[PDB]
């Protein structure tokens, strides 16, 4: 019983029309193929929120491009199991009539971590979202913790523009014992697999250290560094800290911090991380 | 019997709540120092929509300061025609600190002015966008004077999806046809004779498009060589471009924007319109 609404046209009228009553709106921007992180999500929108919308657009200026996976029919079931009231999903032509006469670039944050790795990635995400925030109307709007970066790129875009948007970053899914899901995960061999619930572990033991007072950069790293050595073989790949939502790196600390896990097994390499504070 | 709002977090707030109630809002952005310019617009608002909001805000974005300053008088300017808020926030307020985020105007820049004054259309972009996110308008009103001005922030409109309508507002004239203007004391009593007929050429590019025709360069004759025959100053300029793209187009397609500049013994006047709707 969920709609799909396929114009931009359609979707602010019954936006509009929907505010003036007072119904709340939450909303998930996503680009379809959707899994259990994305359901996670939905939950949490229609468990706070009188309606729930999910936005399902491949969106051209992140990235030949028509090749991405679409199955509007399969995300539209996936969703409306879990309450989702609509699917807006507006054709590429919809959403870009022609040429756009403003641009939109993210500054300091578009390098921090991995730059140049995709200089001008995240200048098409602020855009769209910038967009689906004007068309969709959300109240809360939520987006994934693990894609840090992502996360106050947005929350920094909703601060300058002066959204009346509430963002929430909903928990990566883990698996029972505490591993992050991941797709290379079927690459590790029995011993690996265990030897690796670690990774899950070197972090939330991390958060011990700043709960009760432990803020040195060198000090709250070098505890995991040890940590993680002490109980695997593979070397360890990268363990860095950085301050959030600046995502620089200091030698001490004021507010909240990311850490960035990357273990390099046999045949694959996990990664991890989280964000913990409050300011 | 106006009220005054001095900080972002009231106004979303407010603002935010009359949405969710059906109120429609009509929005008015301006800089402060308000004349009747203005008020037309304010009125234009008041009479369609349940509240008028009119900012107040000196920008310093749009700027490359010691500007007026007399909210005061703003105030009761707006309050006796009957807007409802007067937005009127503190520097800090608008931009906490750095932005991290940064918002350009790409070829509507480059023609005519901004070329001549690089980035000065970013900052009017920035400060509409936020201020569109702050106020919530159903309408908002900017003059037709400024066509480039009006024409990127349409663009902007559209580019962001913004669920506001643009209201341009026509150009106040003098009970002759003159274009209002602070330069227009600056004109002797014989070539104010000769001025009314600026406006007087552009009646008549719109009479002869309203007839059909649709080769720029015959409405650029047809309107030159009026002026000459009227008005024995020169006429420095006589320019037709399509609208919104703003560019000399050979033979219109669409509607388009005129602008004309006379050098007057002591001044230079200038006046301009748009014709079509498409």
């Amino acid at each position: 019983m969920t709609k799909l609404i396929t114009t931009v046209k359609e979707m602010q009228h019954i936006v509009k029309a929907a505010k003036r009553s007072g119904t709340t709106i939450g909303f998930i921007p996503t680009m379809g193929a959707l899994h259990d992180g994305h359901l996670t999500m939905v939950r949490e929108s229609v468990s706070t929120n009188d309606i729930t919308i999910v936005s399902v657009f491949v969106n051209p200026l992140q990235f030949d491009f028509d090749a991405y996976p679409r199955q509007i029919d399969k995300d539209l079931e996936l969703v409306s199991e879990v309450g989702a009231d609509i699917v807006f999903h507006p054709a590429v032509e919809d959403m870009y009539p022609g040429e756009l006469g403003i641009d939109v670039k993210v500054g300091p944050l578009a390098d921090v971590l991995e730059g140049a790795k995709r200089p001008g990635h995240f200048d098409g995400v602020v855009t769209v979202v910038n967009k689906l925030f004007n068309i969709v109307m959300p109240d809360y709007a939520y987006f994934g913790k693990k894609d840090a970066q992502q996360l106050a790129i947005v929350e920094q875009m909703v601060k300058d523009f002066n959204h009346a948007v509430e963002i929430i970053g909903i928990d990566i899914v883990r698996e029972a014992d505490g591993l992050a899901k991941s797709s290379r995960n079927v690459y590790l061999t029995e011993q690996e697999r265990q030897e690796a619930v670690h990774l899950s572990k070197s972090l939330l033991l991390a958060q011990a250290l700043y709960q009760d007072g432990e803020r040195q950069s060198k000090v709250i790293i070098d505890r995991v560094t040890e940590y993680l050595e002490s109980h695997i073989s593979e070397r360890i790949e990268e363990v860095a800290v950085y301050s959030y939502p600046q995502l620089v790196e200091q030698h001490e600390i004021t507010g909240r911090i990311f850490i960035s896990l990357a273990v390099k097994f046999s045949k694959a390499r996990l990664i991890d991380n989280i964000i913990i504070g409050a300011e």
